[PDB]
């Protein structure tokens, strides 16, 4: 090895992507959004494939919050890290305010 070699190369223009694999499936890898398996997996509904740790498993389940930002987890009451309603929803109770002088209508 007298000498070696470095230089940048396309990628994967599709966010949350991790530019491994492809569409194909015999490359591994990618670095286009043609060859993007994840921009092809949500356009396309093929839950065929799909590995999830399924065994002993006491809490499995996903909260029921109205928020979208918000996760489902926490607590008003500072004491739980869960909470399937808006009374439980944290994020929600502080929001609460009657009288926010500041209102912007505008939506883009
Ligand atoms: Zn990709
Ligand atoms: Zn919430």
């Amino acid at each position: 090895g007298s000498s070696g070699s470095s230089g940048p190369e396309l990628k994967c223009p599709v966010i949350g992507c991790d530019g491994q694999g492809h569409i194909s499936g015999k490359y591994t890898s990618h670095r286009t959004a043609s060859g993007c398996p994840l921009a092809a997996k949500r356009q396309k509904e093929n839950p065929l494939n799909g590995a999830s740790l399924s065994w002993k498993l006491n809490k499995q389940e996903l909260p029921h919050c109205p928020l979208p930002g918000c996760n489902g987890l926490g607590h008003v009451n500072n004491v739980f890290v869960t909470h399937r309603s808006l009374s439980g929803c944290p994020l929600n109770a502080q929001v609460i305010k009657k009288g926010k002088v500041s209102s912007g209508p505008s939506s883009g």
